[PDB]
């Protein structure tokens, strides 16, 4: 998973806001991997 990388690397804070944004944009995280890197 593109998705499951991104959960190590990057803290709390973007996490959360990373999906947010990527709702706002209509689409989930595990549909788009690499556009949630």
């Amino acid at each position: 998973s593109m998705e499951n990388f991104v959960r190590t690397n990057f803290n709390p804070m973007i996490l959360e806001r990373a999906e947010k944004t990527m709702k706002e944009y209509g689409e989930n995280p595990q549909n788009e991997g690499n556009k949630f890197a």
